[PDB]
C-alpha cells in the first residue's frame, strides 16, 4: 500500500496473509480475506506458483510475533476455471483456498462479509484498501497492516480513455488513481473494504496496478468484483 497509514491491531480481522516457504523460512506473498472458518479467497495470480503455502490469521506485524497469530496449511487451491495466467486483463482473478484446519474466531479473527450477487458501488463511494505490499513502487514490504482511503471510481469513467479503456471489463472495481494511493506489489489477493448501510464489506480482490508504477494519477488500483462471483464462490464451497 503506497501512501497508507498503520491500521490499528483489530479494525480489519478478516485480513490474511498468503505465505510461501522460501528456503527455510516464509515469506509474505499476497493478501486475501477470511471467508469461512476453512476458506481464504484471494487471486488466482498469487497461485500461479507451484509452491508451499500458508496462511496467517491474525496478522499485524510481519516480522514480530503479535500474541494473535494463527498459522494454517492450504489443503486445496481452486482457481477460476476461466483464469488464464497471460490474460489478467481478461479478469477471473480469484482463488478460494481451503485450509488444513478450521481457525479461532476472536477479536483478531472474524469472516469477511461479501457483497449481495450483482452489487455495484456508486461512484466515488468510501472504500479502504488494506495490505502488506510496497509502500512505494519498486520499493519494499511494509512490516504493519497498512490501509488506504481509496473512493471507488465507476466502470464508466474507469473504461475510458484517459483511464484504463478496454483493459479493464465491468466484472472488475477500480478505486483510487489519485496519485498519491495505491494498492502495490504485495496487496494482490487484498481485500478493498466498503462501506454499505453501516457495515464494511469487502467488494474487490486486489488484481493490478499499471506497468508505470502503483500510484498512478488516472491509474486506479483494480480490483476483481466479488459481486459478480457469489454464485461460484457458493458452489465451490457447497462441493469441497
Ligand atoms: C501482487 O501481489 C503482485 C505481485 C507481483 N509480484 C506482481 C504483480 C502483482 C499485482 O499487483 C497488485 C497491486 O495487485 C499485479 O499488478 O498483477 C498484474
Amino acid at each position: 500500500v503506497v501512501g497508507g497509514t498503520e491500521a490499528q491491531r483489530n479494525s480489519w480481522p478478516s485480513q490474511i496473509s498468503l505465505q510461501y516457504r522460501s528456503g527455510s523460512s516464509w515469506a509474505h506473498t499476497c493478501g486475501g480475506t477470511l471467508i469461512r472458518q476453512n476458506w481464504v479467497m484471494t487471486a488466482a495470480h498469487c497461485v500461479d506458483r507451484e509452491l508451499t503455502f500458508r496462511v496467517v490469521v491474525g496478522e499485524h506485524n510481519l516480522n514480530q510475533n503479535n500474541g494473535t497469530e494463527q498459522y494454517v496449511g492450504v489443503q486445496k487451491i481452486v482457481v477460476h476455471p476461466y483464469w488464464n495466467t497471460d490474460d489478467v486483463a481478461a479478469g477471473y482473478d480469484i482463488a478460494l483456498l481451503r485450509l488444513a484446519q478450521s481457525v479461532t474466531l476472536n477479536s483478531y479473527v472474524q469472516l469477511g462479509v461479501l457483497p449481495r450477487a450483482g452489487t455495484i458501488l456508486a461512484n466515488n463511494s468510501p472504500c479502504y484498501i488494506t495490505g502488506w505490499g510496497l509502500t512505494r513502487t519498486n520499493g519494499q514490504l511494509a512490516q504493519t497492516l497498512q490501509q488506504a482511503y481509496l473512493p471507488t471510481v465507476d466502470y464508466a469513467i474507469c473504461s475510458s480513455s484517459s483511464y484504463w479503456g478496454s483493459t479493464v471489463k465491468n466484472s472488475m472495481v477500480c478505486a483510487g488513481g489519485d496519485g498519491v494511493r495505491s494498492g502495490c506489489q504485495g496487496d494482490s489477493g487484498g481485500p478493498l473494504h466498503c462501506l454499505v448501510n453501516g457495515q464494511y464489506a469487502v467488494h474487490g480482490v486486489t488484481s493490478f496496478v499499471s506497468r508505470l508504477g502503483c500510484n498512478v494519477t488516472r491509474k486506479p488500483t483494480v480490483f476483481t468484483r466479488v459481486s459478480a462471483y457469489i454464485s461460484w464462490i457458493n458452489n465451490v464451497i457447497a462441493s469441497n
